[PDB]
């Protein structure tokens, strides 16, 4: 019987009690990254994260930081491999920058052979060290040309451009890459990119944020989410019909959260919590497992929710060989009004729920996850059991999928000095407490989880935060980015992997 | 009788001997800038200078500097006006960033009202202080979307997109702006952007520079130059047919140089010098004054030189109300081979001339203009009499045009400290020696020159050099860009203007 801790102090950092041998022998352990966050702009075209961070610098991060140079994994990809080799990692999730291999967006405009070579060298180097690549085709960095031609995922033209891009990736890299991710966190671009305008491309309704150049927060998230599902599904169909000889697997990435009732004896809070599961997870998982959106969304969103035709429904339904599940935290849900006629209405209000980290009796859900110095009532707290709850739910609700945990991690403040930054015991606690629950859910519920990739390999540009927070298991000095030095968490993870 | 100095030491910095009263009472005196170089990316879309500087950072400058924030004239435009007011300037040349008012390039995709407002406020503020705006529509900063859709000026699609952009500028600003410049230095983008790939967009033949993403240095400069002429001429026709009620004037900007024979008793050097005038100036001035390219270019460039149809020739011929002439230096010309079959052939080799600052007997043409620390034999030297020679030539060869000197200036090293940077006596010498010759050519040759705008108002991002050189008449601290402090040159210029 496995017992896991939910509250500080944790004792799971002792590799005598928890290590890779606790899991099945074939289980993959590694770390993850994304291209905008680590490579730099050298050698690639411009994308909407370059566009957004430069047009709206105060949205890039409080320091106005961006991915222009970051940790320069364009130059130092070998040092990334060296971190993985030091960890004895068996997996690495990275993304391909569309703007690095097709700077002009549309494949018929030509490819960047040097860009293709960069990824071939990385892939070859990973395989040479026994590391399995998990490659994300689209980690938000859409070529700026496509956003300016037709507003990117707002238009159905994205489907064929994304298909042609994916086809190029499969053709060039699929002989070596056997695990592909289509779109990173389906929920995020629709809501943050087109709803609140916190993320690229930065569209929203005028009274949501007057700085947005255009948009409609009430309708655009649904349009974009729909086109993401279609684009994803066209790419999965392309992979499974034309690249079956490669013997690999493909799936989407979902951001997962668990939801608990703000008041667990209040039927209204309990209803809000179940609506949250459907609006947060079901928005994408309904289409992926059934070809339709959840009924509550159909009912609530009405004419703002697009329909799939019978052909589209069939393309989207079952369009995965596995799911990449990212997991960071859990929220309490309580009812909230949905003012659909308000000029500041957003798609996120359609769930009719307000989310918190504190419940009605004053209980904070778990340890600190992210401090918000401008408003401390907006601090985020984590909940190790949430990874158990999420995995169990996916198995039971979503037809026992094959799952890889494609992100899990925690930040530490960028104001800490190097010594403090390297002594990242809060990161060991977060990682180990989640891995304990992940082992427990695999053993108790028989969820088909086959690997775990911690966010992040190294410190990088964090979307929305610049360099003001650090997520790496390895430290990077921003005054001299060459080295990636294992922190206490990286050192712990090395011992966990090879106890 | 006016006597001007050609060699150090100069004595024209004494405003008792040379001042604005030396010139006609209506003569305009001011300074110039360009949008990429001063504004920052905040509030605009991305252009090919953003693209180029980020994709090829070592081409942006030795410091890898770019126009991301620069002197932040987006925020501090009022401080620019304050410099002009301090100078008692009567003119200011600035450019409109196409990506600030039409971020998506094509006008039918929408306009950025906030971008339009930025220029309305600047214009209003200039007029309120009695400063005449001279506005450049295109100072190289093409929206990146247009370069990625169709390779910008390489394709005839640029003509209508540039026309629609210009139309928007005339509509929004032409009630207040009465002097418009179309394209900055016609010669530069074809040769540096598409020939040597020193400038955006960075196209060239593979063996000219293997880093270029695509191109052909032998043919593309001619295609781009041709489309620049057509785009320019369509915009001038639009202005003169649809905006005549505004009572303003429009013209192109030429980069001018004078050319002298490397050996003035050698017929081959003398021929090379005359070929240089035709290939450097006539490439554009032939079409602008006659609707045809110079015969020597027709003969040499052959099938690589595009033809104008009768309609195009008529559109281009006479497509100016005045010429904006930029002038910085003069070169000696000697013969050089033109290896048209070489894979590294460039359009610049077609003139059959090698250019130097030292003649055959060892004479350097004038004082130091730009030191090149990597190769000192590549140092640039200036020649004050060249502005007299250029103006005289334009009058005599090119039908006595109305001219405004739209740039003239010199850099000082970015390695100097603030005190050294502020004591910019080399800049007073350069400016005054050129103004002496400009007064002399107006008086002796009756050239119709009506204003002079010194490069630059303040320190800025210099194309190709980052922040490693300074050109301002006012100093900017890169650790805190708010202030623009008049240097000794700015202080001198103030006394020259109001003696
Ligand atoms: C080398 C090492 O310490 N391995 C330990 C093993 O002894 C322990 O039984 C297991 C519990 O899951 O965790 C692991
Ligand atoms: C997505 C998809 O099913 N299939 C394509 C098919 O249309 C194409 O003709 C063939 C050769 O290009 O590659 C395959
Ligand atoms: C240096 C190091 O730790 N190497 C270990 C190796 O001993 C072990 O057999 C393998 C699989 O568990 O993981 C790796
Ligand atoms: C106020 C002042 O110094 N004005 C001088 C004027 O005396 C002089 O005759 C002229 C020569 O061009 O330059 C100016
Ligand atoms: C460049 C040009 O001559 N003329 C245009 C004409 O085509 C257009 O119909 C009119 C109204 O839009 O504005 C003018
Ligand atoms: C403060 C200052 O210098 N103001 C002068 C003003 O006296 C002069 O009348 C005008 C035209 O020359 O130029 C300005
Ligand atoms: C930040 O930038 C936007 C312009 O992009 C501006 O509208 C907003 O007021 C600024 N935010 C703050 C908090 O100052
Ligand atoms: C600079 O960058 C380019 C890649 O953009 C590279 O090909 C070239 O070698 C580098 N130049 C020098 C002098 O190192
Ligand atoms: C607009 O929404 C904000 C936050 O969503 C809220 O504080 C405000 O009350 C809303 N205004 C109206 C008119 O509903
Ligand atoms: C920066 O980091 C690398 C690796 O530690 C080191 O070898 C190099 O000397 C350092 N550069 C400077 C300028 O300190
Ligand atoms: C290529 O041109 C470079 C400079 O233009 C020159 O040094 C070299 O000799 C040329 N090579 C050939 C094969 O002509
Ligand atoms: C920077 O420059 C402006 C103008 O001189 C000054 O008012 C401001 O205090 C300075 N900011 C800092 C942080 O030094
Ligand atoms: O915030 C941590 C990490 N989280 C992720 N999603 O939750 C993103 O996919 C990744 O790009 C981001 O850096
Ligand atoms: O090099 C000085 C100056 N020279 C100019 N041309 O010669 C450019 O138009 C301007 O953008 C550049 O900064
Ligand atoms: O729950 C979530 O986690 C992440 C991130 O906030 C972790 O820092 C994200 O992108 C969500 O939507
Ligand atoms: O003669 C010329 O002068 C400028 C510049 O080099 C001055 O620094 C330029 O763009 C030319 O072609
Ligand atoms: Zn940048």
């Amino acid at each position: 019987e496995i017992t896991c801790q939910e509250n500080l102090p944790f004792t799971c950092g002792n590799t005598d009690a928890l290590n890779s041998s606790s899991f099945s022998s074939d289980f993959i352990f590694g770390v993850a990254s994304s291209a905008y966050q680590i490579e730099g702009t050298i050698g690639r075209g411009l994308n909407i994260w370059d566009g957004f961070t430069h047009r709206y610098p105060n949205k890039s991060g409080p320091d106005h930081g961006n991915g222009d140079t970051t940790c320069d994994s364009f130059s130092y990809w070998q040092k990334d491999i060296d971190v993985l080799d030091e960890l004895n990692a068996t997996g690495y999730r990275f993304s391909i920058a569309w703007s690095r291999i097709i700077p002009r967006g549309k494949r018929s405009r030509g490819v960047n052979e040097k860009g293709i070579d960069y990824y071939h060298g990385l892939i070859s180097g990973l395989i040479k060290k026994g590391i399995t690549p998990f490659v994300t085709l689209f980690h938000w960095d859409l070529p700026q040309t496509l956003q300016d031609e037709y507003e990117g995922f707002l238009d159905p033209q994205i489907i064929d451009d994304f298909k042609d891009y994916a086809d190029l990736c499969f053709e060039e890299f699929g002989d070596s890459v056997k695990y592909w991710l289509t779109i990173n966190q389906l929920y995020s671009v629709p809501t943050r990119g087109y709803g609140s305008a916190l993320d690229a491309p930065g569209r929203c309704s005028p009274t949501v944020d007057p700085s947005c150049y255009a948009g409609n927060s009430s309708t655009e998230p649904y349009i974009v989410a729909h086109h993401q599902l279609l684009a994803h599904a066209k790419v999965v169909d392309l992979y499974r019909k034309n690249y079956t000889h490669q013997g690999g697997k493909i799936g989407p990435t979902m951001i997962t959260r668990w939801f608990l009732p703000y008041n667990d004896t209040d039927r209204h809070s309990i209803a809000a919590t179940e609506r949250m599961k459907e609006f947060f997870l079901g928005w994408f998982m309904g289409p992926l497992t059934n070809g339709t959106y959840p009924q509550i969304m159909i009912d609530t969103v009405g004419e703002r929710l697009p329909s799939f035709s019978p052909e589209e429904s069939n393309l989207v339904k079952g369009s995965y060989d596995f799911l990449g599940l990212n997991y960071y935290f859990t929220q309490y849900a309580q009812p909230s009004p949905n003012p659909v006629n308000s000029t500041n209405h957003t798609a996120m209000m359609d769930a009719g729920a307000k989310l918190t980290y504190i419940n009605a009796s004053g209980h904070y859900i778990g340890p600190l996850f992210e401090k918000d110095k401008a408003d401390s009532t907006d601090n985020i707290y984590y909940y190790p059991k949430g990874i158990y709850s999420v995995m169990d739910y996916f198995k039971n609700k979503y037809y026992n999928p094959l799952i890889y945990v494609t992100e899990n991690g925690i930040s530490t403040p960028g104001d800490e000095n190097r010594n403090q930054s390297m002594l990242d015991y809060t990161r060991i606690d977060y990682l180990c407490s989640h891995l304990c629950f992940l082992n427990k859910v695999i053993k108790e519920k028989d969820v088909n989880v086959k690997g775990y990739l911690a966010w992040a390999l190294g410190d990088n540009y964090e979307f929305n935060k610049g360099f003001t927070v650090r997520f790496g298991l390895s430290y990077i000095d921003w005054n001299n980015v060459t080295d990636r030095d294992l922190k206490k968490s990286g050192q712990w993870y090395q011992s966990f992997i090879s106890p």
